[PDB]
RNA sequence: GGAA
RNA sequence: GGAA
């Protein structure tokens, strides 16, 4: 739930904007309105956000939230903003793509371009077939291999059956073949490793 | 609250009508009961008449409010009807609709017809996102379609995220498909205009 | 929130 | 479940 200090911290953001709905005026009234709140709150209003429909004001969070010194990328974070993002809009989808080349590049921003050893190994499994699911959800096909391509392929993140179902039929559902032939053929691999006799 | 000048105008209304309860006598006794009442006295009575169920008698109170010289056409005072409008009810279902036409056409009679510029452009987001809103939980698709064609399409008005997503929502689970369609696609344009890079 |  |  909201705390009375991330209610009201919404309820400012869309009076402010209310008179102003420009790009230039939301992100003054985003950091404005959430400027210096506990993390908890900032994370919470964004989400509150999103909930409303205001995805716009929530992308507005995004920034804020980024500029904050706890700011991590998380997986989860991400499949929220593309969970709520608005279907059949050529424009979110954009949006929607270019938020995971964020995530990946801040992923790979952080201690790594040569870490000892890797962003990605150590990553949580379920946030990120959430990610990775919910693009497929809004057939985001190509951002969605990004994500698997980068984390499980080159990443060397460990995943599980459960993953790669779920992008084997992703990306088979989607039009991606050759890439829903590799997914196949990475489990045929994993299944190797992992079945008995 | 209700001051003791509406309270009492409240019981009067209802004390007459008791004995007829016929729609002239109706009319006849919202005049006189509620005839020359503070702006906010009668606005008060009205909705305390909704509040207890008197769906008849608070149109009766709009009627006469109507004929006062402060009416002005109001998104909000009209979501307040559509709200406290009888469910499953046939007769009042074509009552809301009668209403919402209205509504839109004193809002269009004022210094519209040719107004330079726009009576829908300036209306209040929040409180024709109410009544809108309000239509579609009564389930009056046609009825909510009408003021979204009229004061966002071709009225002017510059509504929100959380605009269009109640619309979108609302007509894909109505049935109003080509319609819900044609919203997704307003804010399509809506998120082009908006959204950032 | 555009608020049993 | 990686959860109208």
């Amino acid at each position: 739930s909201l705390s009375t200090e991330a209610i009201h911290a919404v309820q400012a953001l869309k009076r402010l904007t209310a008179a102003d709905r420009s790009p230039p005026a939301a992100t003054a009234a985003a950091s404005a309105a959430l400027g210096r709140l506990l993390r908890a709150d900032l994370l919470a209003a964004m989400a509150e956000l999103q909930r409303q429909g205001h995805w716009s004001l929530a992308l507005a969070a995004l920034h804020v939230a980024r500029a904050e010194p706890w700011y991590r990328p998380d997986p989860e974070l991400y499949a929220t903003f593309v969970s709520s993002s608005p279907s059949n809009d050529p424009a979110a989808a954009a949006a929607v793509d270019a938020l995971v080349e964020a995530f990946i590049e801040e992923k790979e921003r952080g201690a790594a371009g040569g870490s000892s050893e890797g962003v990605w190994v150590g990553e949580d499994v379920y946030k990120l077939t959430r990610l990775v699911r919910a693009l497929v959800a809004k057939g985001r096909a190509r951002a969605a291999w990004r994500v698997y391509e980068a984390a499980v392929r080159k990443g060397g993140c460990e995943v599980d059956e459960y993953m790669y179902r779920v992008m084997a039929k992703g990306m088979k559902r989607l039009g991606l073949d050759e890439e829903a032939a590799e997914v196949e053929a990475d489990l045929a691999d994993w299944e190797a490793r992992h079945l008995p006799d």
